């Protein structure tokens, strides 16, 4: 094989694509890149050490212990982690609607599998944002959530669900878990399944345009490209921006990664050279060509 193979995060995908396109003009073939999702990419990367398996998986959250364990089992223990920059998960919606600010708790309450009612966990009873907080708009809850195995789902679970989770809910889940419910050990993973938090799967933008009350998830680069049609909800009083993502004042700032199968260096031509190209200051630094399309570079202060 003489072409580099890259799988993984859809958040990282547009960035790795630009690097690949430039790379293809420097005496190597243009790498092959698939947008498979962080978790789907990790599974593929970790399937085996042979050339039939991907050289690189992109990730919008760190590799998980379960994933490292699979890799190890299939003989991949030499993995290089590269942090390319940052993302801000953006909760976008149609420009035709009013600006809005949701706290992390607001978001948790709307999306959660359960509402605490009379000291008991029951299926989510919130149908309108204004029920959760009278300061929120009278607007039905309609959210398109990322895929279950996506890194964006994982990061939202960690940064929003876990943190927005109420003390009261936490205690009920902990007690249910202690009493034997294994699914309640990590309750931040649990979303309502009554159609108000529908799993997603270009057309997200279209669906948001079609229903101004609907909200959706976007990696920052995708939101920026769509600003002619979409705006961002404030989260904890803050909008996503280069500055707020870079200093992590933005509440859903997050790092972006890719992982390199070291064994394939020296087997697949250009693999190391591609990594060095991606890691150049002119690529991922301030004013680099990835910053020009929305990558928030690592703060170097």
């Amino acid at each position: 094989r003489d072409q580099i193979t890259i799988v993984g995060s859809s958040t990282v995908f547009p960035y790795a694509t630009v690097v690949a396109e430039r790379f293809g003009k420097k005496g190597f073939k243009t790498p092959i890149i698939e947008s498979t999702g962080t978790g789907g990419g990790a599974k593929l990367f970790c399937a085996g050490v042979g050339e039939a398996h991907p050289d690189i998986t992109n990730a919008s959250r760190a590799m998980k212990d379960k994933e490292k364990a699979l890799c190890a089992k299939n003989g991949i223990t030499d993995i290089v982690e590269i942090i390319i920059g940052n993302d801000g998960i953006t909760l976008a919606y149609s420009l035709d609607a009013e600006p809005v600010n949701f706290t992390k708790e607001h978001l948790y309450l709307a999306l959660a599998k359960h509402t605490v009612v009379d000291g008991k966990l029951v299926d989510n009873i919130y149908k309108n944002w204004n029920e959760i907080d009278s300061s929120l708009p009278n607007k039905p809850i309609k959210v398109m959530i990322p895929p279950g195995t996506s890194g964006t789902r994982d990061a939202w679970n960690s940064l929003v669900m876990k943190k927005g989770m109420t003390k009261e809910a936490k205690a009920l889940y902990k007690a249910g878990y202690a009493a034997g419910n294994k699914k309640y050990k990590k309750p931040q993973k649990l979303y309502r399944e009554d159609g108000l938090a529908i799993e997603v799967g270009s057309l997200i933008i279209q669906k948001l345009v079609e229903d101004k009350d609907m909200f959706g998830f976007f990696g920052f680069s995708y939101y920026l490209a769509a600003k002619d049609k979409l705006q961002a909800a404030s989260i904890d009083g803050g909008q996503p921006s280069l500055e707020s993502i870079q200093d992590y004042s933005y509440a859903v700032a997050r790092p972006l990664f890719f992982y390199v199968k070291k064994a394939h260096v020296g087997v697949i031509p250009g693999l190391h050279e591609f990594v060095k190209e991606f890691t150049k200051t002119g690529t991922i630094g301030k004013r680099g060509y990835l910053a020009d399309i929305g990558l928030v570079p690592l703060d170097k202060a």
